[PDB]
């Protein structure tokens, strides 16, 4: 699945759309990144600048300017093609074709954006700038403001407007178009097998980062080279640490291992997180805690649709797991009261859902405690969780379990499209799908 | 194979031996990296920091204080465990085990260097610092260096010698220890099998990232988790391009695969390069222009020897380059005078060698026109390569041809020690390589 | 005459009254400057944060919060009282008498403004500030912006629009007010009497800082205590370079100086030039030159009325000095010929007039070319000169010569008031107080 | 009095003497400060850059190079000489006239500093820069440094080594010259008249702005344009507060006033205080008090010779001044068991004695509260002084009586040369002074 010209094309406008007349945005690429000494990690582009143009080069600036409620034109600033740092440093874009290939009416080299961008904001009332985004973007706008402001001798004047257009973009990328759901679609497929495969290649005496090994390769083979986050792998105690990308144990007979992964697909981000045993058969103890984490994914997934919100499933969740820790003896009392006091927090210490899209934690307000309604084209995560420390005063056979069951959605007209399903959670299914591996 | 604790320590010494006394040196870790919003690429330590430590956090430095010729003592700065926030960002060392687990004296909190770092280095002489490397750590420097010339009315005396130890520190990096060599020689291995592995499952039709996918899987499986630079999987026109790392296309029948990739292993890295036949057999004029690069590595491995140099040694492989490009009709006219002329830097641009190490291009000094004269200990790369571009006034044939075949190599008493010959290069053996493995 | 409280509280509500509901304008102070290692500057205030408080102490911010159209508060950020401190520093302000003696609502330490100014923003949709004027000052307000948006998670948001707002408040010191004409007035009558004080006073063998020396004894004898800028004393082929401020050389007999010096009082200043001879009697050469000067100077106090603008009277006094340089031989040609190529310009290089008020150069559009219609309440400057090299290729006895008249007026419903007539410029008149200065 | 060239030249000489062989020095000018808007201050120069030149123009840098024991040249980069920028900037050195005018070899445009700097620096192995001075010296050095190491196929090296050169300089300053000894007597000389001329125009009604007016005039007349410091007259209640600078009330019938000023005389400061009678007559009360200080700073004047130190003299005086406080009342106690609680402080708050030279609180190690011993050569102040605040707990008629009594003094071979005491001290010499001045 791809995003279209004709949908960048449509995104642009959407923007000038909001804009005041007499105006100018101004998008800037993300800079590269340093990996040690003179090599770099592999370019990733700054989402926003992504949204507005699949361009993957560094050193390029995209303009909008806005005439009046009927003219509006676009100037792109980008790497000059050089014939000679290119047999060096890989292909450039250019000037020439820049137009027809990013649909942009001008494209100037970045090396003169000093010399030509206060030309392009002279006489303008409004600047869209990301301000604090990039300190080599805020460097070159203050440069060129400032030289506009001091050229009244030259006829020169400086819009006296600024306006960041990150909540106005962000509010964008909130809401998922046809095109955008089925690359995302495809990143969860893509990502749902991935899971499939480490489910059924992992034995134990593998070691954690030999999981990784099997999902990224099956992530690169469909396309998506990169992942959208940092492979975590966790088998015993570390399935307790929310952050653990160590993947550096031995990974146990009787232990779970806790898998949250997700492939990048043409800038769009999978996420899933799936817990298994390491020797395929759940023991009767990490059962008990499974249901209640799978009782918790099962019926979120049922109550997500419009006009709920990730406040009020939320509350069914947590009902769901102060309920399931009572009656395993992990909490203790009345359950309302329980619920009342947060004493799940000490084994569910994280969010129910999050915004998912060009970033994995995507941007988007999410009202006060995401108490936001919810509306088709949204998409978001649901991954509820229990953890329970090696030490924490529960029955023994609890200690040091951490489960998670994650699950990325899109909300529609009548409910939501689960896009991650293709890979198993019920844990009859987990345990069936690793014998079938297993006798190979 | 890995680095003792002895190692780390008898480096630290050596550092320290080499420091005037009343002094103290200040080695910063690396920063975190954003990726994007809110997520950070795989953590990659300082290479300097590392080769003293070993320790992979961000947010510590190490500092070493020599007292007098016989007397010093070091002191680490690191993030403090937090046993409630470790849930959130993976475990950490901590003050109390860092001491005896990384070998140093005493260990405080990174939060606290604004307010211990000045008393460290209050009434010293001198101060090692790597002043540039790091703005965070630039900034800690000179504000404790600011509050002791300011701080006279409380007895305070900066030091009035910056001094920048990365010469030092480089030029030790540059001779291997046999520690450091049973390292390189174990990324060299698995870099190796990754390459052999990538020529075994190359087919038509397969694209460029499929091989990287197998590479990169290789790596992993041997503990080498990251890359130590951007795999290069170039076919057709690609190869001629140094820095394609795009590896986007779809591998057609009748072209060349130039692939150029290296593993991290302990932090440090393997760097080979490969050039084969898509469809396993060489075409004839293919095979012409392999043989010249062929000769040239094998000729420059048989060079390679203490009291030679890569500029003596690179002069032999520009014969080699500029006869068999004339032989070809390439080149055309008097060899001698092609040579005076250097009529074959059209083909071969680059470098024939570059040092090796904690980082693919390796720290140390190379003399004029990398003149140094070589010693044991020393790790360099040897990367012959010619690049006909497809539009290069040439014998029709040869054009769109790109090829390099790269070994690393450790220098010795009598020669050198090749790391990277377990991957084949001989043509017949690459072609009987593809093959037994398209029997299966 | 003085500015009233009234009149300060008159000009916030004028600044109030053209911000949008829902909005902040900050206005911060000017901050301390070096002179030399611990010693600074006598304190000069912020001419905006002047205007709009009369408060002289560096580290305070000016916050005008607009609720809606008819409800709006302030805030004052200033240094607080050290009653066991300020023993060492200087007495100040405090937040306690501060709402009373600068009429605001409130006030805070400076030392808590970052703890204190992204609250007062928080939910606003506009903030108001001036960046870029002051480093110090963009680092607080960022530091309040970026908590803000980073903050969604404690139910706070950050204003998206941001605008400058010196070109409102420029304009708004473009026109005074009738107790702003009555302190100008007032600095002028002070800086005439320097003047004539300097005439009277000069004498062939005394150096030039000696009349520097006059000049501000009698600016701080009337409570003007600095001068509104640096201080020119330029005789012989001094007077010939406009920005001569070493006033080194002992002035000759028979040589003129030039001087152009003016008071700071109470935030305004005054801006007068005379040119006159040394020895008190003009020789004919100077005396020829000086005529064009003053007829130049006269009848653009004739014209400058409503209506019309200083582009246009510059057009009349370029006529007066081309004519007069035609008929000394100093221009050969056609008057409307030289005119139309400014000939004049190798001897009247700089501008007829400027604005007046809080700076010497004041703030106010001056329009393209400085075409602006004049309107009553501009105070501007009329200075034509004319300065002939000592090498300039003309009659012999006129190189050398440098001569400057320079009045500041106000503009009326019926012309102008000039505000420094008190100081005489008629040759005669000159020479007439030389020559009875002495008397005595 | 004044600092020849060969002066000049020693000082540099002397620098480079203490530099090691293969390094530069590099002294940067200071940078011209802003006033207000578009207006700046008189320009200072930076007390190191004129200690070395007498160059008063900003954007300077003076380069010493140091080859070998024997061999070392020098290199000025300084503005270009521009008959434009000039007669509207004022006249400039440019590099023709500097090599000759300030004694350096050879003389290059600042404009250039970037791309000659590095040259300079390439192959050094010690760079003296005072890192942190200026910004934007810190960028151009940086800028140079970083080009250097970065520039190894170019067959550039940076000095790994950078020196503070501040504290060598700062020594060298601390020991003046005849030549300097000279200008510092007149400096004082000139300073006394002023505090002379004070004593002689104060009348009760006066402002106090109205004597600093005087003193500015008289520093004036003598050819010292500037004041070193922030004149300071304070009447009344306004002389218990150590910097008040307002000087703006009325000077009342039966206050005293305490004025210190001193004027900048080719660079160098003189620094006095003298406290009298507003009506000419030392009340009980104020008589009282006087002498115990007078007493102080007449034994300090004795004390004071090579052998002792600022501590060792400071001890007398808290002494004197204690059991001076006793006898009064202001102290209960014996004097002993006072002095050893520091009973003193809370009227004698400050240090007794600075250095003094090109700052008025001149550039020199003092060692532990000031315990360093005097040796001839260096110049400091002598000022003790008693503040009795309005509310402090004493005799009611001692309440709100600030005196100090300052003197500038060289030490000498045998002693101290004081250079300030033309003018009184004595109370019937003021008292006499004051009456010879309203002789009817
Ligand atoms: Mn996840
Ligand atoms: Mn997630
Ligand atoms: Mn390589
Ligand atoms: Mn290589
Ligand atoms: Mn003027
Ligand atoms: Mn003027
Ligand atoms: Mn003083
Ligand atoms: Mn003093």
């Amino acid at each position: 699945s791809e995003i279209s010209r004709q949908e960048f094309q449509r995104r642009r406008q959407a923007l000038v759309e909001q804009m005041q007349p007499g105006s100018a945005a101004l998008i800037f690429a993300a800079p590269e990144v340093t990996r040690s000494a003179d090599s770099e990690y592999p370019y990733r582009q700054n989402s926003d600048f992504w949204y507005f143009t699949g361009f993957n080069e560094p050193e390029a600036v995209l303009v909008l300017i806005k005439s009046d409620d009927t003219h509006n034109h676009s100037v792109l600033f980008n790497r000059v093609r050089d014939l000679t740092a290119e047999i060096w440093f890989g292909r450039r874009l250019g000037q020439d074709a820049a137009p027809e290939k990013l649909g942009v009416d001008r494209a100037l080299a970045f090396s003169e954006i000093n010399q030509q961008l206060y030309q392009l904001l002279n006489g303008l009332d409004v600047v869209y700038h990301a301000q604090g985004e990039y300190a080599y973007a805020d460097v070159i706008v203050n440069s060129a403001l400032e030289k506009l402001r001091k050229g009244s001798r030259q006829n020169l004047t400086a819009p006296a407007t600024m306006i960041d257009w990150r909540p106005v973009v962000h509010e964008m990328r909130l809401f998922k178009s046809p095109e955008e759901i089925a690359v995302l679609r495809r990143a969860g497929e893509i990502t749902a097998m991935a899971h499939t495969r480490a489910m059924e290649k992992c034995r134990p005496g593998m070691f954690e980062y030999h999981l990784e090994g099997e999902i990224h390769h099956e992530f690169n083979r469909h396309g998506a080279r990169y992942p959208s986050y940092n492979t975590i792998v966790g088998s015993g105690e570390n399935g307790c640490i929310l952050h653990y990308t160590e993947n550096e144990c031995e990974m146990r007979d009787g232990d779970l291992v806790l898998i949250d992964a997700g492939c990048e697909y043409k800038g769009y981000a999978g996420d899933i997180t799936r817990t298994f045993p390491v020797n395929g058969k759940f023991t009767q103890a990490q059962r008990e805690i499974y249901d209640i984490v799978l009782e918790s994914l099962e019926t979120s997934l049922r109550l997500y649709r419009p006009g709920t919100s990730i406040l009020e499933v939320t509350g069914e969740v947590v009902r769901i797991m102060v309920s399931g820790l009572v009656k395993l003896g992990i909490l203790k009392g009345d359950v309302d009261e329980l619920i009342a006091q947060n004493a799940h927090r000490p084994f569910f210490m994280h969010g129910l859902s999050h915004w998912l899209g060009l970033d994995v934690h995507d941007v988007g307000v999410y009202g006060q405690d995401r108490s936001r309604i919810l509306e088709p084209g949204m998409v978001l995560t649901v991954e509820p969780g229990l953890y329970i420390a090696p030490d924490a005063e529960v029955p023994e056979q609890y200690r040091g379990i951490g489960i998670r069951i994650e699950d990325d959605i899109v909300i529609t007209e009548t409910g939501n499209e689960n896009l991650t399903a293709s890979v198993v959670k019920k844990p009859e299914e987990i345990e069936a799908l690793m014998v079938a591996a297993r006798k190979q």
